[PDB]
């Protein structure tokens, strides 16, 4: 074991776990005299950093190739454990226009040089039951939130007559980081934003009044309005949305693009009776969705650098990537390939919603971004909780961050 072998770390949803193994068996397929071990982690985007950080950090060649959250990419960049792509795209002569330059831009980049590549490109979507919002008189997707609202209540209400578990619109509000993705959405889609940049260095705008107003939306949703469960700030994450509106027991449900691979699944009971919709916004705002995604990065510590540059190559291939978004529904992170007519045919809303994932809006792009995340999820939680006030969680949230920067 340190010829042709490589260790693959990677994570996700039960279904994505299980699609990457069939990956792994095309490669060796392809590439008869290599071995490819796939290192299984967790769906929780933080237990997948830590299983990672964890080996690198302790100079182990073990993991040789594995995905980074696009969130904390930064962070595995600026410790210097990533290993630059440049070197083994010269010598290939590897055409890296055929992805999404923004992304690699914004995250894949830093010093001129290349340290990773988008496997696929997230953005929050809003999964419908097309059924449903038909039955009661509605003939379109929510613009605004409080469309939403209004059709969320008439479907609960009538399908609670003989549905006492169905809720009007289900999302992650646990305290971890999917819980700061879809504060982001209400935030910018209220005008509001978390912060910018000055003089190279970020500063932080947690409690702006659109952010506090946008917060206490989320808020009204669970104890004002009621179409969200009390649970979705104590249990809701990725998953357990997911299940519940695939179930059959939510008008509306957030997610990311591989839940529509689910619901579309022969075994859904809702399948072929989900649309999906860009978020709504506020009046006056445009609509918002977070950026996401996980991208393909080396070790620096890896004793196969060009085999795990071949594992690299093919998961960023057309055919795979074409795979990705016909059978999980991800958005590929190489272009054109959401316009091929087998994907439109099974996932017709990555062409259809295309402006959704170009405009997604990024979390903040800093190498300690895990540490400023904790405290946006404490505070946040604990305002879904009740526990505190928007305002109050938010100018709390707002003075930590800034020690935080404070470096
Ligand atoms: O493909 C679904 C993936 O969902 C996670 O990733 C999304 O949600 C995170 C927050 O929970 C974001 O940070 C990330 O950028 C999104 O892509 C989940 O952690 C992954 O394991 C799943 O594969
Ligand atoms: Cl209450
Ligand atoms: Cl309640
Ligand atoms: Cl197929
Ligand atoms: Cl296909
Ligand atoms: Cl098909
Ligand atoms: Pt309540
Ligand atoms: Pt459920
Ligand atoms: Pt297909």
């Amino acid at each position: 074991i340190e010829e042709g072998k490589i260790v693959f770390a990677v994570g996700g949803a039960p279904n994505e776990i299980e699609y990457w193994k069939g990956v792994i068996a095309e490669f060796e397929k392809k590439y008869p005299g290599v071995t490819v071990e796939l290192k299984r982690q967790a769906t929780d985007t933080e237990q997948r950093r830590l299983d990672l950080v964890n080996a690198l950090r302790g100079k182990s060649s073990d993991p040789d190739v594995f995905l980074m959250d696009v969130a904390w990419l930064g962070q595995f960049i600026a410790s210097g454990w990533l290993e630059p792509l440049d070197d083994y795209v010269q010598k290939d002569n590897y055409d890296l226009s055929v992805f999404f330059q923004s992304v690699i831009n914004l995250a894949d980049k830093q010093g001129g040089k290349l340290y990773a590549l988008p496997v696929y490109i997230d953005a929050g979507l809003l999964y419908y039951r097309k059924d449903l919002l038909e039955k009661y008189g509605y003939s379109k997707p929510p613009e605004t939130w409080q469309e939403l609202v209004e059709m969320a209540q008439k479907i609960q209400s009538g399908e609670r007559e003989t549905n006492p578990n169905f809720w009007g619109f289900v999302w992650q509000g646990k305290q971890y980081e999917g819980l700061v993705c879809d504060f982001v959405e209400y935030v910018y889609s209220n005008g509001g934003s978390l912060g910018e940049f000055k003089d190279g260095k970020w500063v932080p705008t947690l409690n702006k009044p659109e952010n506090v107003e946008a917060l206490q939306f989320m808020v009204d949703l669970i104890h004002k309005y009621k179409i969200s469960p009390p649970n979705t700030y104590t249990e809701m994450t990725e998953e357990p949305v997911r299940l519940m509106f695939q179930q059959g027991n939510a008008a509306f449900e957030r997610n990311w693009p591989y839940a529509w691979g689910l619901h579309n699944a022969d075994d859904s009971p809702v399948k072929g009776k989900v649309g999906v919709a860009p978020l709504p916004h506020f009046p006056g705002h445009k609509s918002a969705a977070t950026l996401g995604g996980w991208h393909i990065g080396i070790s620096k510590y890896s004793d196969n650098k060009a085999l795990a540059w071949e594992f690299v190559k093919f998961v960023e291939s057309y055919s795979v990537q074409k795979g990705f978004a016909m059978n999980l529904g991800w958005n590929p992170g190489r272009v054109d390939v959401y316009d091929d007519p087998a994907v439109v045919s099974k996932s017709p809303h990555l062409k259809e919603l295309r402006a959704v994932f170009e405009n997604a809006v990024p979390r903040p792009i800093v190498p300690y971004y895990p540490q400023l995340s904790e405290i946006i999820q404490k505070y946040v939680n604990s305002a879904l909780a009740g526990k505190i006030s928007p305002q109050e969680a938010l100018d709390k949230a707002q003075k930590e961050a800034e020690e935080l920067v404070k470096q």
